[PDB]
């Protein structure tokens, strides 16, 4: 082990200083340099590709699933929480939309 | 119409110079500030989350999903073609591993 381990979930304050949500493979993240996330903002949105963040998460705000970005290691900052599974599954839909995917 | 419209599939020479493949939905490529795309590269790798590219394509090299970055459309430069829909289904497969999908 020559570097940090972040997780799918895991919730990092980053200056590329705003949240940001590791949403990239468990073993990409162990084993490489860098993740990817999607960004927590305190903007309101009402649209697919927004998930609010639920009375059981460690954080408020919402998650901007159109907001995908690739994150060094390095950058990544104060350690903030895991969103739960429930609010996970919504996240996986609106990354999917994001991404024009023909899933679910 | 008010600024440019790309669209999924389509690949454009961007310095943040190399190319990038769109991968964000076409309605929020028309109407919003910004798109999200992949890395093109040269660089050859035999894994689920690299795309080579196919003899219908209009480009050579391979398409690096792992490397999931927010372009501004003032960063998009020359248009250098659209990839084959073969080729982006696979490109939606590795986006999905890349970002840990339940899908397919």
């Amino acid at each position: 082990e020559f570097m940090n381990a972040p997780l799918r979930g895991q919730v990092y304050r980053c200056d590329l200083a705003k949240p940001w949500l590791i949403v990239s493979n468990n073993a990409r993240n162990r084993h490489t340099a860098d993740v990817v996330a999607v960004r927590l903002t305190t903007t309101r949105r009402t649209i697919p590709t927004w998930v609010a963040m639920g009375p059981s998460d460690p954080l408020t705000g919402y998650v901007n699933a159109d907001n995908i970005e690739t994150l060094g290691k390095d950058e990544l900052g104060d350690y903030l929480g895991e969103v739960t599974p429930a609010t996970m599954n919504k996240i996986n839909t609106a990354l999917a939309t994001a991404l024009g995917l023909p899933w679910p």
